[PDB]
């Protein structure tokens, strides 16, 4: 199990314009188009991702396209991050995986609002940073993706994928 297998269990795959948990418009792997209630709105950014007319629909190679593009994206801002860079360094590979996948779904500046979970991570207080990270919009929306994550948190293992 790596990144791309973690990510692509959580997300999914789906090659026509979709809502996502939150009614936003998405494409692929997860790859989020536009806050806009706009569904021309949202086939003209993905227009744009593509590079080509796409009429709401892309092929599988597109969507991995997409999907490497954001992976990469999300290791390079947590690397850029301030809050992040410190608690990603001090992990061990499992759970970078984790931090990973809260940031790819949720941002950036998400993530980095879990202040005080990041310091038990940080800590290696893996069962606190667990019930803490439960105590969130995060955990009652999506409570079985938050699941998987958190025990991958708490754990150290993929066992929640497998
Ligand atoms: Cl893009
Ligand atoms: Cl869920």
């Amino acid at each position: 199990m790596n990144i791309f297998e973690m990510l692509r269990i959580d997300e999914g795959l789906r090659l026509k314009i979709y809502k996502d948990t939150e009614g936003y418009y998405t494409i692929g792997i997860g790859h989020l188009l536009t806050k806009s209630p706009s569904l021309n709105a949202a086939k003209g950014e993905l227009d744009k991702a593509i590079g080509r007319n796409t009429n709401g629909v892309i092929t599988k190679d597109e969507a991995e396209k997409l999907f490497n593009q954001d992976v990469d994206a999300a290791v390079r801002g947590i690397l850029r991050n301030a809050k992040l860079k410190p608690v990603y360094d001090s992990l061990d590979a499992v759970r970078r995986a984790a931090l990973i996948n809260m940031v790819f779904q949720m941002g950036e500046t998400g993530v980095a609002g879990f202040t005080n979970s990041l310091r038990m991570l940080q800590q290696k207080r893996w069962d606190e940073a667990a019930v803490n990270l439960a105590k969130s919009r995060w955990y009652n929306q999506t409570p079985n993706r938050a699941k998987r994550v958190i025990t991958t948190f708490r754990t150290g293992t993929w066992d929640a994928y497998k």
